[PDB]
């Protein structure tokens, strides 16, 4: 998998509520992540993961202590919780009291992703959404659950980074072949990729090189999301 003393080098600055059993105990749900394909192919999957993820929650600053890819895994939970995330549902209701911001390595959002997610972890998040913020297993399960599973047209971002998504000819046209870059598309391409300002996109992939560099890979090919779309 990933040594608890490499995960304490990649993540030397982190909130220690991500515990390294905690990581482990969430891939054992998820025991494709990091096993599927050669060397390579499993340290790229693993340095890409971990990219986005310490984007997402990074408290570093340019300045910091060994530098500013250093500081992932410092935040659990959204800052501004007055919004409560809900878009009314017939199949995912918002539960009466409790809101779906944002929460966890890759900060679960909203009543129809909590809903799906919980319903796949055998955890009832659409009641309980607080859950992912009380739990590092459950934290990391829902952002493991978010990059193993497909919602088409969109693949997975394991299928993509592991070889088990050959683009279509119409994806091809548009920009999206295999790579870190399709993973940003899918995580947020709206935003991100495309016509997007690249600034947030271009932090991942500096994330995805240091942590590559970290685990003596090859970052590959296609990092950047700027010359493709979304998918539609």
């Amino acid at each position: 998998m990933v040594s608890r003393s490499m995960f304490d080098q990649l993540f030397k600055h982190r909130n220690s509520f991500y515990t390294y059993d905690a990581f482990i105990a969430a891939a054992k749900s998820f025991p494709s992540f990091g096993t599927t394909g050669d060397t390579d192919v499993r340290k790229r999957e693993i340095a890409a993961f971990f990219a986005h993820v310490s984007h997402e929650t990074s408290g570093g600053w340019p300045t910091a202590p060994d530098g500013p890819y250093a500081w992932g895994l410092v935040y659990i939970e959204e800052i501004n919780q007055s919004n409560d995330y809900c878009d009314p549902s017939t199949q995912y209701p918002c539960a009466p009291g409790k809101q779906y911001y944002g929460r966890g390595p890759l900060q679960l959002s909203w009543n129809y992703n909590y809903g799906p997610c919980g319903d796949a972890l055998g955890l009832d998040l659409l009641n309980n959404p607080d859950l992912v913020a009380q739990d590092p297993v459950i934290a990391f399960k829902t952002a493991l659950w978010f990059w193993m599973t497909p919602q088409s047209p969109k693949p997975s971002c394991h299928d993509v980074m592991t070889g088990n998504w050959t683009p279509s000819s119409a994806d091809l046209a548009a920009g999206r072949v295999p790579g870190f870059g399709v993973t940003t598309n899918i995580i947020n391409g709206g935003l991100e990729c495309g016509k997007g300002n690249p600034a947030q996109a271009e932090n991942r992939v500096n994330y995805y090189k240091d942590f590559c560099n970290q685990l003596g890979v090859s970052p590959g090919s296609n990092l950047d999301c700027a010359n493709m779309r979304p998918f539609g």
